[PDB]
């Protein structure tokens, strides 16, 4: 009943945390999670919810919706076949996600089973004192404890959960969790938000919903994908009504009712009404610090719910750290990885180490995807006297040959313009997530334009783009767009 | 007429090198090629061998082969139509490619017309004097004179072509010229050679072999792909034999003959025997020196036929240069397209410099494809004392879904295990191009293993594989392999 870590949130950052502490440290850990596999009741398991209900699962239904695309874009190519005959089966699609996610699921199963010092426990973990962890049988604080682990550090790992905004009806609607169970793919489907998530189903249902379907996604604001690029936030856009999704911006759901035959009557702020079958809301996650009992050894959160951390994961309170999802900052898997890998090596490696939340690489799996690194222009604009930006755009040859004449390619490149130093590459089109990787590394080594306008293409590329770029198409000065320097 | 510059070679390099001269230093520039558009007969034309019969075409041709896998794989996915309706029409690829090479054709042609003091000759470019460029009819000397251009710089920019071994029957068997025009796609095709050309054409003809066909590639040593990296050499070999593909390692054609139907009898060396309906020799590339009459001049060649060049490709007679594939260093569109930028810069510019044929990012679009930018381990093994491996194998999650088991991705990372310096970077699997294209950039900077793992990873994707390695698979110690 006794540990060096207590790691309560068998996630992204708890196992990378809970297997390094293992298996390079020889340290013994224990980790919590409420549940052994994923799906119905909590939905997160173990593995977390990158594994369960997150990256992992959407990744595999957003391969399967691209076929959608393949389909058609085969006959540019010569590919002939009946066109009438073609169904998508999301019940096999949710059956092969089920027994991918499964396999991890045991593989983690695996993992604790064969390493010494490294124990699973079942439940839920809260903070019954400084070094003490309790699991009960509930979320429910008053509910019977099946554990109580002494911990000389504990970390909380304890991710997010969708935010459901509290309208009128909403127990009529889903998040992402249930999305990922639908016995049947939806005909019409209302996906509100204009986030990752939101766009990424919007993809999914488009592609697999049955004859006379609707996809429409609702945002409350202007234009989509706030934080992304303004070029490819607009593109998207196009990209995603060329494909048959309907956008509907300025708006969002007042209510929700059910009609007669169970499908959904949304009405929005504005008066519009809308009958759907699902409504998926992607509207945000909130850190899950309520069900730790934070409040029992005083640790702080911040004016959102999430818990404060220094540099190094600490908490307010020695011996407690929290990485991941739990502190409110960039909600991405690897990420928490990362954080969870510079704690165990600084804490139980004396090798202290900070993750840089800056230039992380990202990406959208929107199709076609987004893969971003770095500072949108407008953020640069505000921080750099002189910013430069590299665009090229274009609908690459191989689209005009499939029909989709709507895939523009959109590669940018941001810099400081006084030293030419990289500050953000912006990427729109087929393989993007795969071409932003190496560019996180470039941007870590501070390449300048000049590095990569230097480096010899691989062609023929997309990704080639970024080293043909030797001229800025337009600058900021002091905050101003102009196409021309002073 | 008098030019600053005359290039024969309207190609990769040729281009890059005229317009540079023309537009960014003011000079008066001549380009000459045999063929405004292209195919049949010269096949390369205006644009090159990559825009015309290389990497333009066969990258839209082997997209179109990937289509084969796209149809089986959605399977997994839940995709359902009726397979026996699927039919891969070849004519509809060969048409989508002849019209996307001929717009790039005429793209190049408006290029000339629009640009002033950038002048194009149609013809056969070769030496009389050190500062004339003779435009005749036709690669015999004899032909008819069309121009004589007064250059005060020469560039040798006629690229390479394929070579075909002196064997009994060459005449029934062509190149990767012929294979882009086919009529109809062929039923049995053998490729021979184990390289690129041949690994990227047993993947199309793959995929678009009407039904009952058989595709067979022949390679005379134990192991396809020299130079890349051997685990993935392995892997490729495994990938094609389990998309039907069927690899014949230690074999080589003796000779042709016709069947009385007019399909191609092979005698291979060891005495097997293959009737096919098509035998692409894919063996060997030749720089192009002969039309050039370089004995009017009497510039260097090699034996081999290539122009020797110093490293800012200049000849041994003063004002000829050559770059691109005639130099045999490395026959990549984007390594010309630097030595012609460079030479330029260099001689118009007095701003010198010199290609870096070291750490160049390049590709293989097998089905999977490969990427990969500088030393294998074999290599780097035999330069340092001390080189660790990084490795990670594995069958993406999409592939155990998609059926396609066998779609083992591999990335390894080789080191100068004395400081951590990435030597060498080498991927197998979907997007393997894509992803290879920025680690360039990377090895540019010189950077370490610790600068890849400790950079984070994008999620979920086959690239951040690189960035999540931390411990060595295994080393090389003095040229010796240690686990
Ligand atoms: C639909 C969706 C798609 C996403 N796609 C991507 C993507 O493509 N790329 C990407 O990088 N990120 C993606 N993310 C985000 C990513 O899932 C998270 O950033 C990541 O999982 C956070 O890791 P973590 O370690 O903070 O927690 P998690 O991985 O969320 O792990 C938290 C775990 O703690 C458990 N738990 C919670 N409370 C308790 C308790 N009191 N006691 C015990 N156990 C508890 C939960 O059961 C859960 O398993 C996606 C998220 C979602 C929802
Ligand atoms: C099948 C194939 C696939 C390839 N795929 C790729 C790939 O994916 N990526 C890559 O980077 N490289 C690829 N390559 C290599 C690439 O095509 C060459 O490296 C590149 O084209 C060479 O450029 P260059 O300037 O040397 O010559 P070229 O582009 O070959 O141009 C030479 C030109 O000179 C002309 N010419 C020749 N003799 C004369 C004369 N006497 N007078 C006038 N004109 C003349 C020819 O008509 C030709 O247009 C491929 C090659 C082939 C054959
Ligand atoms: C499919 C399975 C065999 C598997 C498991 C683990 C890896 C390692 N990889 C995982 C994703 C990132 O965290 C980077 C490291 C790769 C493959
Ligand atoms: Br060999
Ligand atoms: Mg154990
Ligand atoms: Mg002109």
């Amino acid at each position: 009943k006794a540990f060096d870590l207590v790691v309560i949130g068998a996630g992204s950052g708890g196992l990378e945390a809970g297997w390094n502490a293992a298996t390079l440290y020889g340290k013994r850990v224990a980790v919590v999670d409420v549940q052994t596999s994923h799906g119905p009741p909590f939905y997160a398991a173990l593995g977390g919810t990158c594994v369960n209900v997150g990256c992992v699962p959407k990744k595999l239904m957003v391969t399967g919706a691209q076929y959608m695309d393949h389909l058609r874009e085969s006959a540019g190519f010569g590919w002939e076949f009946d066109g009438s005959s073609v169904k998508a089966n999301w019940k096999k699609l949710i059956a092969a996600k089920n027994e991918a996610v499964l396999d991890i699921n045991k593989s983690y199963e695996g993992m604790f089973n064969d390493t010494e010092g490294l124990d699973f426990f079942l439940g839920w973990g809260s903070l019954e004192s400084k070094n003490v962890v309790v699991v009960r049988e509930t979320a429910d604080p008053k509910s019977a404890v099946k554990e109580r682990l002494q911990a000389d550090h504990i970390l909380l790992a304890t991710g997010s959960w969708p935010q459901m905004p509290a309208i009128p009806g909403i127990e009529h609607c889903i998040s992402s969790n249930e999305a990922f169970y639908l016995p049947e793919p939806p005909r019409r489907v209302l996906t509100v938000g204009g986030g990752f998530i939101s766009v990424e189903f919007a993809g999914i249902f488009n592609a697999y919903k049955p004859p006379g379907g609707k996809v429409t996604l609702c945002y409350r604001n202007n234009l989509i994908l706030r934080g992304f690029d303004e070029t490819i936030r607009e593109e998207v856009t196009k990209q995603l009504t060329a494909n048959g999704i309907e956008i509907m911006t300025n708006e969002n759901p007042a209510k929700v009712s059910l009609n007669t035959d169970g499908s959904k009557h949304v009405t929005f702020e504005s008066g519009k009404t809308l009958d759907v079958d699902v409504v998926m809301m992607a509207i945000g996650r909130i850190p899950r610090t309520n069900d730790l009992q934070l409040g029992n050894v005083g640790v702080k959160l911040t004016p959102k719910g999430g818990v404060q951390v220094d540099e190094f994961s600490r908490t307010n309170v020695p011996n407690i750290y929290a990485i991941g999802d739990i502190t409110d900052r960039l909600m991405l898997t690897p990420v928490a990885i990362n954080e969870g890998a510079a704690l165990v090596d600084t804490v139980f490696g004396n090798k202290p180490r900070k993750t840089d939340h800056t230039r992380v690489a990202s990406a959208v799996f929107s199709i076609p995807p987004i893969g971003t690194c770095g500072l949108i222009e407008e953020v640069a604009a505000k921080e750099f006297e002189k910013v430069a930006v590299y665009m090229s755009s274009f609908t690459p040859l191989m689209h005009n040959i499939s029909g989709s004449k709507y895939k523009k390619f959109v590669a940018k490149i941001v810099t400081n313009h006084s030293d030419g130093t990289v500050l953000g590459v912006h990427l729109l089109g087929d393989g993007a997530p795969e071409i932003i990787q190496a560019v996180g590394v470039c941007l870590r080594l501070n390449a300048k334009i000049s590095d990569f306008y230097n480096t010899i293409g691989v062609h023929p590329t997309s990704a080639e783009e970024l080293c043909s770029m030797r001229t800025p198409s337009y600058y900021y000065v002091k905050g101003e767009k102009m196409e021309k320097l002073p």
